[PDB]
């Protein structure tokens, strides 16, 4: 799967989410996530993250190494919808991504 780290938190510039074949990047209040069940690597989103927030996870750098986790703690009441667009905005946002301060 593919991740989304800090750079994203109060950016969510929306670029990505053009890019994924199977409409796997879902919005929060502060961030996007990736459903880490739902990705299959296609890795178009990555390239066009205007601030680089995007890594495959292998490649997660070690001082946002919690953001593999986060994007999957997302999706505890939500499941597996199967495609962003008809679930739209939810506050679904993990504690640890909630308690960050305002940034930008
Ligand atoms: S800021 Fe966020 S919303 Fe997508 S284009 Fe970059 S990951
Ligand atoms: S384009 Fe979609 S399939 Fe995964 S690698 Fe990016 S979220």
């Amino acid at each position: 799967t593919y991740v989304i780290a800090e750079p994203c938190v109060d950016v969510k510039d929306k670029a990505c989410i053009e890019e994924c074949p199977v409409d796997c990047i879902y919005e929060g209040a502060r961030m996007l996530y990736i459903h880490p069940d739902e990705c299959v690597d296609c890795g178009a989103c990555e390239p066009v993250c205007p601030v680089e927030a995007i890594y495959y996870e292998d490649d997660v750098p070690d001082q946002w190494s919690s953001y593999a986790q986060a994007n999957a703690d997302f999706f505890a009441e939500l499941g597996s919808p199967g495609g962003a667009s008809k679930v739209g905005q939810t506050d679904n946002d993990p504690q640890a991504i909630k308690d960050l301060p305002p940034q930008g």
